[PDB]
């Protein structure tokens, strides 16, 4: 028992972490960088512990000797007596989601369209939906493909930037971290809901949990389902009730890194850090929740359960599976062995 150090991303992540800092006794104390990629390095250096990150970093974090740890759990029906810590993970649905109104947008008539991603590097917002674009291009020119993008991470001055918004007064356009108005999950589907992008690639829980009501924020309030659609690879359209038949791909988890030698007692800490923070937790929501940031998934995602032991203690490879490092990799190579630190 020592404390153990999180790297947060941007501001109000860390605000969070300084909470959960405060609630904790310090027993887990908080770090900050601008970026994820930052975040990695201050761990590798030994000066931050862990941070939850999405498969595609998981990736780069492995390729520099991290390990995952616990992976984020949300709400499943098979496996029901088992209990979220040690139930298995499900995986999420990458999709493109799209505006009904916005009619004859396909698959197929992408191209010199308006497109919100998560961020540069991620899973659903970049990996999985310009992994198939390159391969059905055939063409590593995916900077050319869309007229205007809000990749968040590329070059500011870039078409890949075009559409992002920055911040509140217009400072830190397409930076990596939720103070871009258009970063992550949440602000790629705003993104999309103002209309400021033609297509959004999110994660299926993504459009629930931010129309009908399910959101009372200002852009999403009157936002309603059945006025979104989701495009599917064989050239149709389905409603977003149809995620399980049109997604572009099934994505592992969100996960908990730390260093190799740091893994145990990264591991011990938060299993009694969740026993008093998490769904069920002593002083949740009495006094702090974990897993809670309002709509804005700082540090977890908003619909995590709990955090899951893994078990059959992964190598990151096989926690991310075969088929997804293999797509990476493809990737990777327009832009095979090294630590990119
Ligand atoms: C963009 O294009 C890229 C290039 O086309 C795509 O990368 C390709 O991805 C393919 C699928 O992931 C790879 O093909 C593999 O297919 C075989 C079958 O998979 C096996 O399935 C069994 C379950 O029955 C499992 O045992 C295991 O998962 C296997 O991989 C592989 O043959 C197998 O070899 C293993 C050896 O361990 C053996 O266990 C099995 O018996 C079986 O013989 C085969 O080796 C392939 O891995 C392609 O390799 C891969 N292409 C390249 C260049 O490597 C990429 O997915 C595309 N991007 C996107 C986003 O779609
Ligand atoms: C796309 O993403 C959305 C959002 O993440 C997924 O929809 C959610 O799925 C949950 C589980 O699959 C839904 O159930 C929750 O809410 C109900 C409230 O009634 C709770 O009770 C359940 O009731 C059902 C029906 O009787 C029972 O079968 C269950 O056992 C359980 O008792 C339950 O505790 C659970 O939290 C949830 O409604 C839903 N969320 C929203 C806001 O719509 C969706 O599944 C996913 N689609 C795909 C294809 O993955
Ligand atoms: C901070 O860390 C430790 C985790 O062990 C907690 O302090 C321990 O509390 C448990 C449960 O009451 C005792 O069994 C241990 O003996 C304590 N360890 C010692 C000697 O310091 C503490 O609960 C944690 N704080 C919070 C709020 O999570
Ligand atoms: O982390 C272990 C996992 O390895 C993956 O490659 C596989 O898809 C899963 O079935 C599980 O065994
Ligand atoms: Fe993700
Ligand atoms: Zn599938
Ligand atoms: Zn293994």
């Amino acid at each position: 028992y020592t404390r153990v150090v999180w790297c947060a991303v941007g501001p109000e992540e860390q605000k969070k972490c300084q909470q959960w800092s405060q609630q904790s006794g310090q027993n887990v104390t908080c770090a900050t960088a601008s970026t994820t990629d930052d975040c990695i390095v201050l761990v590798l250096k030994g000066e931050a512990d862990a941070l939850n990150l999405d498969g595609g970093y998981i990736y780069t974090a492995g390729k520099c000797g991290l390990v995952p740890v616990l992976a984020e759990n949300r709400k499943s029906s098979k496996h029901s007596s088992l209990d979220c810590v040690l139930r298995p993970t499900e995986g999420y649905l990458a999709v493109a989601v799209v505006k009904k109104a916005n009619e004859g947008l396909t698959w197929n008539s992408l191209k010199d369209k308006k497109s919100c991603h998560t961020a540069v590097d991620r899973t659903a917002g970049w990996n999985i939906p310009m992994g198939l674009i390159v391969n059905q291009t055939g063409s590593c020119a995916f900077d050319e493909f869309f007229s205007q993008s809000c990749a968040p991470g590329a070059d500011p001055k870039s078409r890949l930037c075009a559409l992002c918004a920055g911040d509140d007064q217009g400072l830190d356009k397409c930076v990596p971290n939720s103070k871009e108005k258009y970063y992550g999950y949440t602000g790629a589907f705003r993104c999309l809901a103002e209309d400021v992008g033609d297509v959004a690639f999110v994660k299926n829980d993504t459009v629930w949990e931010n129309t009908n009501g399910e959101s009372t924020a200002d852009w999403a309030k009157n936002l309603k389902r059945e006025d979104f659609r989701l495009l599917c690879l064989d050239g149709t359209r389905k409603p977003v009730t149809e995620a399980q038949s049109c997604h572009l791909a099934v994505a592992p988890n969100h996960a908990v890194v730390s260093r190799s030698d740091r893994a145990a007692h990264v591991e011990q800490v938060l299993l009694h850090q969740q026993a008093l923070f998490g769904k069920n937790g002593k002083n949740c929501p009495d006094k702090f929740c974990l897993f809670k940031s309002e709509t804005k998934n700082l540090l977890f995602n908003d619909n995590t359960e709990c955090l899951a032991k893994l078990g059959g203690r992964p190598t990151y490879e096989e926690y991310l599976g075969t088929e997804y490092v293999t797509a990476i990799a493809n990737l990777k190579k327009c832009s095979l062995e090294a630590c990119a630190f």
